[PDB]
Formats: structure tokens, C-alpha cells, sequence
């Protein structure tokens, strides 16, 4: 039977991160141990705008905040919680797979799509009111639909299977509706939906999902098959950004994600109890040791980390920032 700390966070340091932030945060977690001996860091790991409004909206304090939208930050939490900000990595959205998986040695780049299409097959995405790759596979299969010249893909696979509603705005640019979370509701013949990414990894593993819209690091951190979505839709490109704006996500509170490059961020909230410690960690994570964890779990760092709000940064961080 788990206890609290079994549930809830699965001197001290209180981290919300993000999902695919699991894997390097836990060799953070451990490196951080090490260099400070009474110090005992409690990560809790939920979607990053679930993460956010813990801290917006639920009252609670962290010590750090690691989002996989850096831009979350400054649209939700700058600036009563926040002051400043840091871009320090990037990922791509990828669809993965494994061997036992249904059409696995037939899908490639030019016929994703009309694999998911089919009635048999089943996929997985997480909650876009809750976290990022959950709204960004609205975004990549709707993005599909101009590349592909199928005004049909987003209709076939999201609308007529989910919640979800779509609106053309006036500039042209595709808004996506999440109705409320529990009013989403998924074809099971066709939908398995999770509260974050990466509790959909055990369903690829056994089966119970044929595909699953996620993160390249995840898929390496896994080691799962995948397919590498066009540089166009996948989010992975700052060139391709003006065509990643095209589409637009409006959760269920009526804030509004945009179509952007991958791009992770970490913040110290305004309110943090250690924040002293909480400068050691985000030091060792823009640091060349975090560095290198990032490389090895194949998530490309922002090496150097991009911030803003400069004036409001610690000293020990200034060094390591732009
Ligand atoms: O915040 Mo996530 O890394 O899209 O569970």
C-alpha cells in the first residue's frame, strides 16, 4: 500500500516538472543528492500547465518549475509567480511504435495518417488541457492536413473520434476547441487518453495502443520505434515556426497555446521557500553537467540557455544564461 510520498512526490526541494522531464530530473535528483548531504529533493511530475496552475491557482509552493513550454511562464505565471525565465532544451514531436505494434513494418513518413485511419488501429495522445504533448498532437495532425493536401486528417482522427471542436479565426489560423476533461471523451475503439504523455509508455509496451504521439527523447529514453514526422509540422524547427503558428489550442479555461518549436523552460517562483536551493539546481541544470545529462537521454540542450527578465535572475544563474 503507498504512502503519501508513494503518491504525491513519487533541507527540502520541492520540483513540478514535466512528464518527459522524468528521466533527466531523476539523474539531476541524484547528482544534486550528492553534492549536498542533508538535501532531500521532492519531485512531483504531472503535465506542464497542470504543473503551472499548482502554483497559479492551487496555492501551492515550489521551489523550482520545469515546463515543457517555456512560454507557459510568461503567459501564466509572469508576473505575481514569476520574474524570470530560462529556455535550456528543445525536443520533437515523433509518433512511436514498437515490433508487436499493428502495420509496424509498413508505416512510414508518407502514410502515418491513413494508418491511424484505420479501425483497428489504436492510439494515444495525453490531455491537452493538461499537458503540452497532449495539445501539440492537435497540432502536428492538424498541421498534416495543409502539408499532406488533405483537408481531411484532423476531422478523421481527432474531431470525429473526440470532444474536440474546430474554428477557422480571421487570419486564417486553425483554433482547436478542448471541451472539459472529462467531456473529451474518446472513442476506446480508437483512443486511449492519459493525464500526461508518459503514462501512455506502458500501454505501447504491451500492446493496448498500436501508436503513440510523444516526444523523440522519450521514444530513445524507451527505446521504442518511431516515425520522424516532417520538419514542417513536428515542432521540431525554428525556421518552420510561422508555419507552426497556424494552429492554435484553447484549453478548457480559455487560455490559448500556439504552435511553436519544442522549447523546455525553467523558473524559480517568486514564492519559493528554498530558493537558495533551488539556485544550486537550476546552476547544475544549466551547467555542463546538465548539460550532458540532456545529451544522453537524448534531449538536445540550449546550450547557451536563453533567458529573459535577466535583471530579476540570481547572480550564480547570470553566468550560465543570455
Ligand atoms: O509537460 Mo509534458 O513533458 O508535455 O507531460
Amino acid at each position: 500500500i503507498p504512502t503519501t510520498e508513494n503518491l504525491y512526490f513519487q533541507e527540502v526541494l520541492t520540483v513540478f516538472h514535466a512528464g518527459s522531464l522524468s528521466v533527466p530530473f531523476e539523474e539531476l535528483e541524484a547528482e544534486f543528492e550528492a553534492q549536498h548531504p542533508g538535501v532531500d529533493v521532492q519531485r512531483e511530475a504531472a503535465g506542464s500547465a497542470q504543473s503551472v496552475r499548482k502554483i497559479t491557482e492551487l496555492g501551492k509552493k515550489a521551489d523550482v518549475l520545469a515546463s515543457a513550454d517555456y512560454a507557459l511562464i510568461p503567459s501564466l505565471m509572469v508576473p505575481e509567480y514569476a520574474d524570470w525565465y530560462a529556455a535550456f532544451a528543445r525536443n520533437q514531436m515523433i509518433l512511436a511504435y514498437t515490433n508487436e505494434s499493428k502495420y509496424g513494418d509498413e508505416i512510414n513518413t508518407d502514410n502515418w495518417y491513413e494508418i491511424l485511419r484505420r479501425p483497428d488501429v489504436r492510439y494515444g495522445f495525453s490531455n491537452p488541457n493538461d499537458d503540452p504533448a497532449g495539445y501539440r498532437s492537435q497540432m502536428v495532425t492538424q498541421l498534416a492536413e495543409s502539408y499532406y493536401n488533405d483537408d481531411m486528417i484532423y476531422d478523421d482522427l481527432m474531431l470525429a473520434n473526440t470532444g474536440m471542436t474546430l474554428t477557422t479565426e480571421e487570419n486564417g489560423t486553425a483554433l482547436i476547441h478542448v471541451p472539459a476533461s472529462e467531456e473529451i471523451s474518446p472513442n476506446t475503439s480508437k483512443i486511449m487518453l492519459r493525464s500526461m504523455e508518459v503514462e501512455l509508455s506502458s500501454a505501447l509496451e504491451t500492446g493496448e495502443i498500436d501508436y503513440l504521439y510523444i516526444y523523440r527523447s522519450v521514444a530513445e529514453q524507451h527505446g521504442f520505434e518511431y516515425v520522424a514526422l516532417p520538419p514542417a509540422i513536428d515542432l521540431s524547427s525554428l525556421e518552420y515556426a510561422d508555419n507552426y503558428s497556424k494552429v492554435q489550442v484553447e484549453m478548457v479555461n480559455g487560455e490559448v497555446v500556439t504552435g511553436s518549436p519544442i522549447v523546455y523552460g525553467v523558473t524559480i517562483p517568486n514564492n519559493a521557500e528554498n530558493s537558495e536551493l533551488a539556485t544550486e539546481f537550476v546552476a547544475l541544470l544549466l551547467g555542463e553537467t546538465g548539460q550532458q545529462i540532456f545529451i544522453e537521454n537524448g534531449q538536445p540542450p540550449i546550450v547557451p540557455a536563453i533567458a529573459e527578465g535577466k535583471d530579476s535572475m540570481p547572480e550564480e544563474l547570470q553566468a550560465l544564461v543570455v
